[PDB]
């Protein structure tokens, strides 16, 4: 009852009353009531400043709404901007859901998993199955443009330059966020002429190809650099490459490119010569940090040799590989700081005080009839699951598991699949560990009320206590928890949401841990709130 006649927004078919352009400021945190980028801030923090929700009334928390998506792999996130969820479905749908309520605005169908859309102006970006870059009017979800390229973790948008990264089965783009032009491409292989090229082992370079699907793109607005890391080459075993004693250089490699012209700035290889599908690809977080790396902390390979200790510095900080080994440069210069091992690991012999890696010649796979016992897995490790930041601690919050695998099976020593380390950024000493039966192969959030949320292949979406790791609060939802968790603020209410239902992991881990209910379906977006 406004007027006479009935007014009514037709779910499905409705525009977002008032959308105000997503800035530069918007998308490096600037505004703690939005998630309006996968990890929460261009600096891939995964973190939430909100509060309302904390230790003491996290055991409270309910269901506020939900609602179903698309059938498939559902790893996706909750994209929160001004009261409005943009929600990457599987098969290429996206929404746009009042934020508060749950009911559906607009839906975009074109014609599987889909970790994130990006906000940028007044538009919503993603990269199609069909390997199209695509802009959506955000107000109307509406197809603005699309450009045929020739993606799954979707990309970020950097003043007006879309950014991309692509799976390989190679390269990014730039590209222009209003026009749909393609400003500039990075490819990886070194060609013949080109620097890097003598690490193939002989292998033409028309034979040569990377394997992975591409990685989460961090950015820090004040150095204007883009970082994201390549994968390495395929298939996995070099003898079947040709590349024996291989390098491979730009695999594997943690790049920093400007982002208007994708020139590198600085680059690192984190796993030469990779034999074990570590995909380097992951999410790396800039932070600033006192720089004080504890040479005898639990699982430190090396401290670089001239490390700038007790100084402040912006650093690209986290574990960029399945691996489970935690890097830490100087995010402006890429200087090594230092690295440390997480889970069990016996691919990476060695790393020296320049972050040269040495690999473990006894896990290349040479004699068919000798016993190759590889930690961790295909599956790490860690994998795409993000970690997330606790600002106020310090403490890099990364799920993991703890598996190893004939090159699926519990490491030695462990009973526990599913496992989160916090890592003392400052130090690299771990201060604490979560573990459980069933694997988790889910991202974290962290957040400012002292909380990290995570959820596991048996369905369990838990908050720990941030300080110890302890569960202080847990529900279940109808399938894996398989997709990120952010969070956001309407009418002062913090809203917690994550996707779940189940991906390509759930069932890897259905299997290596046969006592957990671990089962894929009911994919949705599942909300949270205080009463
Ligand atoms: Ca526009
Ligand atoms: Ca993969
Ligand atoms: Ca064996």
């Amino acid at each position: 009852a406004d007027g006479a006649a009935a007014e009514t927004a037709a779910p499905g078919q409705s525009a977002i009353e008032n959308f105000q352009p997503v800035t530069a400021e918007d998308l490096a945190g600037g505004n703690a009531a939005n998630w309006p980028i996968l990890r929460g801030n261009y600096q891939g923090w995964g973190y939430t400043q909100l509060d309302q929700i904390n230790k003491d009334n996290v055991g409270q928390l309910q269901l506020a709404w939900a609602r179903t998506m698309e059938p498939g792999s559902n790893e996706g996130s909750a994209i929160a901007y001004n009261g409005v969820v943009f929600l990457g479905n599987a098969n290429d749908v996206v929404q746009a859901i009042d934020g508060k309520t749950g009911n559906l605005i607009w839906e975009y169908r074109r014609k599987a998993a889909k970790r994130s859309i990006a906000l940028f102006g007044d538009k919503v970006y993603f990269v199609s199955w069909d390997n199209f870059v695509v802009a959506l009017d955000a107000k109307t979800g509406k197809l603005a443009w699309e450009t045929n390229r020739g993606n799954s973790s979707g990309p970020i948008v950097v003043d007006g330059v879309v950014i991309a990264g692509s799976t390989c089965q190679c390269y990014v783009t730039g590209t222009d966020a209003e026009s749909g032009e393609e400003l500039w491409r990075n490819t990886f292989i070194p060609r013949p002429g080109e620097e890097g090229d003598d690490t193939w082992g002989g292998a033409p370079y028309e034979n040569r190809w990377m394997t992975g699907a591409w990685g989460q793109i961090t950015y820090d607005p004040e150095l204007d650099l883009v970082y994201y890391g390549s994968t390495g080459a395929g298939p996995a075993s070099e003898v079947q490459r040709g590349t024996e004693g291989g390098t491979l250089a730009g695999t594997n490699t943690r790049f920093a490119v400007k982002p208007k012209t994708g020139e590198v700035v600085w680059k690192h290889q984190t796993l030469p010569r990779d034999n074990w599908d570590s995909e380097c690809t992951f999410e790396m977080m800039v932070v600033s940090t006192t720089v004080n790396p504890d040479a005898g902390a639990d699982g430190m390979m090396s401290v670089g040799a001239n490390v700038p200790r007790g100084e402040t510095r912006k650093v690209l900080t986290g574990v960029p590989c399945k691996t489970g080994v935690a890097w830490q440069f100087d995010a402006e210069t890429g200087d090594y700081f230092w690295s440390k091992a997480t889970v069990e690991q016996n691919s990476i012999a060695s790393i020296d005080d320049k972050g040269l890696v040495t690999v473990n010649e006894d896990m290349i796979l040479k004699e068919p009839g000798k016993d190759y016992n590889y930690c961790p897995t295909f599956l790490g490790g860690r994998d795409w699951p993000s970690a997330g930041y606790l600002p106020k601690s310090n403490l890099y919050v990364i799920p993991l598991s703890n598996a190893c695998y004939d090159l699926v099976k519990l490491a030695p020593g462990k009973t526990n699949m599913g496992r989160v380390d916090a890592i003392d950024v400052a130090t690299g000493a771990t201060k604490w560990s979560f573990e459980t039966e069933a694997a988790l192969y889910d991202p974290v959030m962290t957040t400012a009320g002292d909380l990290v949320f995570v959820g596991s292949t048996d369905r369990m979406f838990r908050a720990l206590d941030a300080e110890t790791g302890k569960e202080v609060w847990s529900t279940r939802l109808p399938g894996a928890i398989s997709g990120y968790t952010t969070s956001y603020s309407i009418d002062g209410r913090q809203y917690v949401a994550v996707v779940a239902g189940g991906s390509l992991g759930t069932g890897f881990f259905k299997a290596a841990v046969p006592g957990v209910d671990a089962v894929q379906g009911g994919n949705g977006i599942y909300v949270f709130a205080l009463p």
